[PDB]
């Protein structure tokens, strides 16, 4: 496959990137504490948001509301309105770095996870923490809401991937969270976990340099296969929403594309000098973004020799 670069931002180290679901924007959250809002069609910096001290790893738009959420090494989960360009409030409660923060697609919830070994669920309408998910015994590096079921997946340096049943919390308001699966397969800490948008699949990746693929039903899960080949920590991994492809990004300075059905290597992209910290895909368009030591890139994936 070939990478068609649409936009590149040169900066100090970038940690997170989020696509707006309908506008041609990305948010980038930087190691230096600042958040940039870029139009990647025009190549223009639309706005800058400074509300954190130290690196900002979590960053996400709300799917429909004019809001985004950011999560920092200062332990704060910040909620912003990008049309008024205001910091609306901070959600405080975590006692160590916030690694990820996202919005739920239907309920008025924000999910965050932290080096304090907890996942928190907050109601952004009430500004209250509505659930603290405990049980991991080391940093929680990633957490994600399932797109259709009342489930959360989380990944921790305790070498486990957890699937949590939050139907109890759903019923009480749009036993609250029960651990459903404790997935055991990784031999070292796990840095990332991801759901597939329409298939019952999970991806996990971590310091063992492995990307593991899992499948599940309501009643059970199974390890399907492993993508092997990265030669340093894997920072991030994701499913291509519309093609039978897996993507991963690593401190070995590569982004790797893998066959979903065979888990064989399809294509590797390298940078001579830059470790990769994060990758994301647009929910609808053939559009990817990657954060690395020198900034952010937005690219299209094409089959080799197709243009």
């Amino acid at each position: 496959m070939e990478m068609l670069t649409k936009f590149e931002s040169r900066s100090s180290r970038a940690k997170g990137v989020a696509f707006h679901p309908t506008q041609p924007w990305i948010l980038t959250s930087l190691h230096n504490g600042r958040i940039q809002l870029w139009d990647y069609r025009m190549g223009t910096l639309l706005d800058r948001f400074d509300g954190h001290d130290g690196p900002v790893r979590g960053i996400a738009f709300h799917p429909t509301q004019p809001l985004f959420v950011s999560g920092g090494d200062d332990y704060k989960v910040n909620v912003w309105n990008y049309k008024s360009r205001k910091l609306l409030f901070s959600l405080c409660g975590h006692m160590d770095y916030v690694r990820v923060c996202t919005f739920h697609h239907e309920y008025p919830w924000i999910l965050s996870c932290s080096d304090d070994q907890t996942i928190r669920i907050w109601n952004w309408q009430s500004r209250n923490c509505i659930a603290i998910l405990t049980g991991h015994s080391h940093y929680v590096m990633c957490a994600a809401f399932h797109p259709s079921e009342d489930l959360i997946v989380s990944a921790s340096l305790d070498q486990t991937v957890r699937v949590w049943d939050i139907s109890g919390l759903r019923m009480k308001n749009a036993t609250d969270a029960i651990v459903k699966f404790v997935l055991e397969g990784h031999d070292r800490g796990v840095n990332w976990c991801a759901f597939h948008p329409t298939l019952p699949l999970i991806l996990s990746a971590g310091d063992d340099r492995l990307v593991k693929l899992w499948r599940m039903t309501a009643s059970k899960a199974w390890e399907v296969d492993t993508c092997r080949g990265h030669f340093n920590n894997v920072s991030c991994c994701l499913f291509h929403p519309h093609q039978e492809l897996i993507l991963s990004a690593s401190e070995d300075k590569t982004i790797r594309v893998w066959d979903l059905n065979r888990r064989t290597a399809v294509q590797t992209f390298r940078r001579d000098n830059d470790r990769f910290w994060f990758i994301t895909v647009h929910p609808k368009l053939n559009l990817f973004a990657a954060a690395h030591d020198s900034g952010v890139m937005v690219f299209k994936l094409e089959s080799a020799w197709s243009h």
